């Protein structure tokens, strides 16, 4: 019930997650691994049959509780090349000057990777299904006090198409306010055409009373996960700052220099 220009960039965008989201994570691989606030154990199902489990340790005052940041920096940083695959991958993101390509996908990869997250996340489990890979929220409603946490439980409640997802990522990406943008104007414009056509995509497939508001609810939703991302952007550069862990990519990705 959409215009072809609407049905055209959700078949673009639909397209650009197709190519650059590897859903049962297949390469992700040669990762570092926990030497032999909220934790997770991480499982690891091999090829053969076999599994290993590793089970996080507790704060004694010590280093310990950095010890699946290098793991998760590897993770963070595969997800991260998916997320600027999927953007140079989009008609509207290639046209744009590449300075503001770059300031986009610093302003937005996080919010990115948490949105392709959530489409993996088992609210049954409270576990992060990444193919042979799992990570598992360790031992409840002390859990959602964490705000990313709750972003995630309270998104993948609504139930969302791949479509919605997809249009989610796209008006993150092209968000007119990130520090460092130049075409605020175009930015801006496009932004509004992603909302748009995601208004119009429920308003024609999500007639239930359930899905009263949804609009309005997602797009609450994305003003929330920005906020989010500003405060784990902090603590990253926090931790960072006393034990270093970001990759190269992450540095990048982070402002941080080098010097
Ligand atoms: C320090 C840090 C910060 C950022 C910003 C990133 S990032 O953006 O570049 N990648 C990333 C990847 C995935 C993220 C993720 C971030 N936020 C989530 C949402 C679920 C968790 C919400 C936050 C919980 C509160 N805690 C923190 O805010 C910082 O805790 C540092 C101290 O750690 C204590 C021991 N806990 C761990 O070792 C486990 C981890 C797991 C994950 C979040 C958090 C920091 C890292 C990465 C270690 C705690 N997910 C979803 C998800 C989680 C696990 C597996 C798969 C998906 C990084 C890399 C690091």
């Amino acid at each position: 019930g959409l215009t072809e220009e609407q049905r055209m960039m959700i078949r673009e965008l639909m397209d650009a997650q197709m190519k650059t989201f590897d859903t049962t994570f297949s390469h992700f691989k040669n990762f570092r691994l926990p030497g032999v606030s909220l934790k997770v154990s991480l499982q690891l199902r091999g090829e053969d049959g076999s599994v290993w489990n590793y089970k996080p340790p507790a704060d004694s005052g010590g280093k310990e509780i950095f010890s699946l940041l290098p793991h998760m920096a590897d993770m963070s940083t595969y997800m991260f090349k998916g997320i600027i695959s999927f953007a140079k991958v989009i008609s509207y993101f290639r046209d744009l000057p590449i300075e503001d390509q770059i300031s986009l996908l610093k302003g937005a990869a996080f919010e990115l990777c948490q949105l392709r997250f959530n489409t993996v996340f088992n609210a049954e489990t409270g576990t992060w299904e990444c193919g042979r890979l799992s990570y598992c929220l360790e031992d409840f409603q002390q859990l959602l006090l964490e705000p990313m946490l709750k972003f995630h439980y309270m998104l993948k409640k609504l139930q969302l198409h791949e479509e919605e997802y997809v249009l989610m990522q796209a008006i993150s990406l092209f968000s007119p306010d990130r520090p460092g943008v130049l075409q605020h104007r175009v930015v801006d414009q496009l932004q509004e055409q992603f909302a748009i056509t995601l208004k119009s995509y429920i308003e024609c497939n999500r007639p239930q009373p359930a899905h009263r508001f949804l609009f309005l609810k997602i797009m609450a939703m994305l003003t929330e996960l920005r906020s989010i991302n500003a405060q784990h952007t902090q603590r990253l550069l926090r931790i960072q700052d006393i034990h270093p862990f970001a990759t190269p990519l992450m540095q990048e990705l982070f402002g941080i220099t080098g010097s």
